[PDB]
């Protein structure tokens, strides 16, 4: 039979949300037999014609998202391939915004969403402060700067190396070197230590924002792309809080679990307990309220003012979320 199983129509069907903030992600993760990533990334490529437009061959490109959602590992809660996916298709939605129409290039658009899909690959579930204290060898190799992050970058290019993996063989060499550069720099922006100097950045670009006749925003340099690409794919790296509610309780159970199993490893080894990591002396709802408060909301305000008034609906998601967790601290 040529066609769809009755589960690959099931998935399909949730798939036609994909450019839909809230999209069912779990439920995809569970029709797809764990292939969020490589389903939710294809469904993207296909759409934005990322195939044709870059001559990518359509089994080289199923071989390495596989490869990549491979080497994201499922014994941790939070930092698997469900966020991957996550991340990638909130990307999606926000690369879509009315005010960023015919803004980006296909080679940025591209980069962007690489660098999503690739930005946690091989997260061992613990900090970098974490790494950098217990001697590991990321931290060593990297440094102590930014240890998780060059590790993601590392291996998602690595990975390009297996056996029909390569989906960059045919960009030329000048694509290939602007896509590098651009892929670094956005997941590099995702180490949460750098989120103050982007947030000041961002903030600095609304007050001296230019739109074109159309109103679409006006970005003439490097910098100015690369801080949009960085600000868009952090924000969607901190969408969670963003979601409708069923979806939000589900990312914070998968990351106060692997908050606290940090926080279990740091009291066996007699360390400090990192903030938010102690099970016995932890409020979840505090903590996310907290998190929303310095976090989350100063940067989707300054998001929703670069590209007013599209994140209306996210920025209002957010505020509601923001007093159902007060509402139930004791
Ligand atoms: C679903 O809820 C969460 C999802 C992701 C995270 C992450 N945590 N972090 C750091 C973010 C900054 N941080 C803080 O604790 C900052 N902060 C608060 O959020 C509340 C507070 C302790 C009362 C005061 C305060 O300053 C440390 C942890 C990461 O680095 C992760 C990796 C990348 C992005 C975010 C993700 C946290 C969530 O809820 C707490
Ligand atoms: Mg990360
Ligand atoms: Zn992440």
């Amino acid at each position: 039979f040529g066609v769809k199983t009755e589960q690959e129509d099931v998935l399909a069907k949730e798939l036609e949300d994909v450019n839909k903030w809230g999209l069912h992600v779990f439920r995809i993760a569970e029709l797809s037999g764990n292939r969020p990533l490589t389903v939710i990334m294809h469904t993207i490529f296909q759409e934005r014609d990322l195939l044709k437009t870059f001559k990518i061959p359509v089994d080289t490109l199923i071989t390495y998202l596989m490869t990549l959602e491979d080497h994201y590992h499922a014994d941790v809660a939070y930092h698997n391939n469900i966020h991957a996916a996550d991340v990638v298709q909130s990307t999606h939605v926000l690369l879509s915004t009315p005010a960023l129409e015919a803004v980006f290039t296909d080679l940025e658009i591209l980069a962007a969403i690489f660098a999503s899909a690739i930005h946690d690959v091989d997260h061992p579930g613990v900090s970098n402060q974490f790494l950098i204290n217990t001697n590991s060898e990321l931290a060593l190799m990297y440094n102590d700067s930014s240890v998780l992050e060059n590790h993601h970058l590392a291996v998602g290019f690595k990975l390009l190396q297996e056996e029909n993996c390569d989906i960059f063989q045919n960009l030329t060499k000048k694509q290939r070197q602007s896509l590098r550069k651009m892929v670094i720099d956005i997941v590099l922006a995702t180490d949460m230590s750098k989120h103050m100097n982007l947030l000041a950045d961002l903030k600095t670009m609304v007050e001296t924002k230019k739109v074109t006749s159309s109103g679409v925003l006006l970005l003439d340099n490097y910098s100015d792309r690369i801080q949009v690409l960085q600000n868009m794919v952090h924000c969607a790296d901190l969408s969670n809080p963003t979601k409708p509610l069923q979806l939000y309780r589900q990312w914070t159970d998968r990351i106060m679990e692997e908050f606290f199993r940090q926080g279990d490893r740091e009291r066996e080894r007699g360390m400090e307990i990192s903030p938010m990591c102690d099970k016995h002396n932890a409020s979840v709802e505090k903590s996310q309220v907290g998190f929303i408060d310095y976090i989350v909301h100063p940067l989707w305000e300054t998001w929703a003012d670069l590209v007013h008034p599209d994140a209306q609906d996210i920025l209002d998601t957010l505020e509601d979320n923001r007093e159902w967790y007060q509402s139930t601290i004791p």
